[PDB]
């Protein structure tokens, strides 16, 4: 509400435009880097800019204080997401486990990670960061998991022993999967025992991971630099791609927003940290097993490009 | 002794950081062989477009200009003048191309890395009042020095009458992001500090997250250069040793000799002949590495400059009281 509060989120999305911007103009218009150059510059801010900021997000937690609401909301926004997806599939209104998984990372997975403490933030204060902490390790750790192994079920049965330890081997060797793995054994280690980092550590770290916010929507600029086509696939898939990560995704939180009977600023940040742009992790994964990897970016590169007029629309929502 | 424990504490942990971020890139081009050479210029060209250009904004943005001492930037100038007549009379005799000698000449003796490794340390031996005098010599590099050394690199770049050659140098000198980030950030720092003029939120946060990691990609692609090399000692252990008589001897020394013909004072002349010893910064590296122009040497300067800065950079202080 109000008109200075308005302010405040363009105020908190410019500065992640700017960065997004300058990638795009340095990779199509100026022609400052070539194509396998820009694969370089997002390979470095996938392996070790955003595998580093995930540590600074995952240890600062404080798993001890973690809400057994909120966890156990999140867990039910999948759960109530897969009865819808695996319902009106079966309509269709066949393969359709390779349709779940392209809808399970278009709605409920939302990019918190970037986008989710800089623009929230900015919303709600101080009092809207531990909140979005609490997601991203249960992204980083259980989503971002359960996708990984939903994934190898359509490269492999198109037995299940043989799926794990396939799915395994790309796990222990996932940057992301040693950062969310040691940095909540070190958050239970800095929140109990009181071990806090050395400063070489703690600047070793900051070194990198500084920059990688605003690098990962410089890399953002860069991949919307190679999709030729703005809007990639029929118009068909652009408004459904839309109508699937800011509407049905938030509009299955409220109700579990109000099944689980959250209450406060946590309600309103959990169904504004739905309605965010969609990660490009899951895309990650698309292309690695080409599971319909035109139809996850269009959701990205668009999903971006319509970020702040949507969450100032849901903002004003919750403000009733 | 006036060094105290917590000082050379001080003094790694200053060094460390750069070397996490350095070992990384190594290990990420050599063993785990993620990044091919075309690739590694990606990181290299962002660095060198990106970042360090809002670097420089930022630090001349941030300094005053009409409180910059005049005698501290004389001696600055004459200990480059000096530098660069010593370079270019050595170089005639023994004591190919020598344009691009002189230039990695001064990119390892009169640039010495007084940004990130200069306030820690100097600020440990001295009081705060040598991380001001150490302020005007990291914003005389960003404005005068770095833009006049791209300009060498053009320069040079553009001879493989002098009229023409001179031209196309300059041509390609104001399309450079370097040469607009100092010119916008004098422009702006003059108006700031005279009119009073506050820099938007949205236009200081936007560089910030383009700048905030422009340190650790420098260290970065520097070990992902490193990672292409036969060995760390790159040019040999005879140009390996030339690196360093330059950069910890033939540098104070020219310093102390313009300090002496400038007159400094006790504090100012201390801060400007400690700080040219100072080990060698990443981007007289970041320049080299992205114009070819012998990024070996410049490279093995880095690596053992600041593992050697220590045991100098004490000995310069215990050389200039008694
Ligand atoms: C005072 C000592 C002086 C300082 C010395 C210490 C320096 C370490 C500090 C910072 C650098 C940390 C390493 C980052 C490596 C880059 C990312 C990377 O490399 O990803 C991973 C490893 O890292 C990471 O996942 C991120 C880890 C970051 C957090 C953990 C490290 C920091 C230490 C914290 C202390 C906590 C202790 C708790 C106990 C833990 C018990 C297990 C390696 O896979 P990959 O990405 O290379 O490629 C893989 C893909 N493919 C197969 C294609 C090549
Ligand atoms: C007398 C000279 C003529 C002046 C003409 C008049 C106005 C010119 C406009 C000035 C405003 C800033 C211009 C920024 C563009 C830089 C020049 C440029 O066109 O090149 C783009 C540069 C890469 O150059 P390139 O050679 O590598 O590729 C370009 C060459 N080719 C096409 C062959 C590959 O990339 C980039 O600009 C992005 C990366 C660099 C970012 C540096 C920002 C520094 C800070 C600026 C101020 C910021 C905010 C405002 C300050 C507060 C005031 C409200
Ligand atoms: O983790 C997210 O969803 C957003 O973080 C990223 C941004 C860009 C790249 Cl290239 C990879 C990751």
């Amino acid at each position: 509400i109000s008109w200075l509060d308005i302010y405040h989120v363009v105020s908190a999305t410019v500065p992640l435009y700017v960065s997004m911007t300058l990638g795009f103009l340095s990779a199509r218009h100026l022609k400052l880097f070539s194509p396998e150059q820009c694969a370089g510059i997002n390979k470095f801010v996938a392996k070790f800019s955003i595998p580093l900021l995930s540590f600074q997000i995952i240890s600062e937690n404080n798993p001890f204080k973690m809400s057994p609401k909120l966890i156990l909301s999140d867990i039910l926004q999948k759960f109530l997401v897969v009865v819808v997806l695996a319902m009106v599939l079966r309509f269709w209104h066949g393969g359709k486990l390779g349709w779940v998984i392209t809808g399970l990372s278009i709605s409920v997975l939302p990019n918190t990670l970037i986008l989710g403490m800089p623009i929230l933030s900015a919303i709600y204060g101080d009092e809207a960061a531990s909140i979005l902490e609490q997601i991203v390790v249960l992204q980083s750790l259980i989503w971002y998991t359960i996708l990984l192994f939903l994934f190898e079920l359509n490269a492999a049965r198109a037995g299940t022993m043989k799926i794990l330890l396939k799915a395994w081997r790309k796990l222990i060797i996932n940057p992301n999967t040693y950062a969310t793995l040691i940095g909540i054994i070190w958050a239970t280690l800095h929140f109990r025992l009181g071990w806090n980092l050395p400063e070489m550590i703690d600047k070793s770290i900051h070194l990198l991971s500084d920059g990688g916010l605003g690098m990962a929507m410089f890399s953002l600029g860069l991949f919307m630099a190679s999709q030729s086509s703005i809007i990639a696939c029929g118009t068909k898939m652009a408004i459904i791609t839309m109508l699937l990560k800011f509407v049905l995704g938030p509009a299955l939180m409220i109700a579990s927003a109000y099944c689980i009977r959250l209450k406060s600023t946590l309600f309103k940040v959990a169904i504004l940290q739905a309605a965010l742009p969609q990660g490009v992790v899951p895309f990650v994964f698309a292309k690695e097993y080409n599971l319909h990897p035109e139809i996850i970016s269009t959701g990205v590169i668009f999903g971006m490009l319509i970020a702040l007029p949507t969450t100032l629309a849901y903002y004003f929502l919750l403000d009733l």
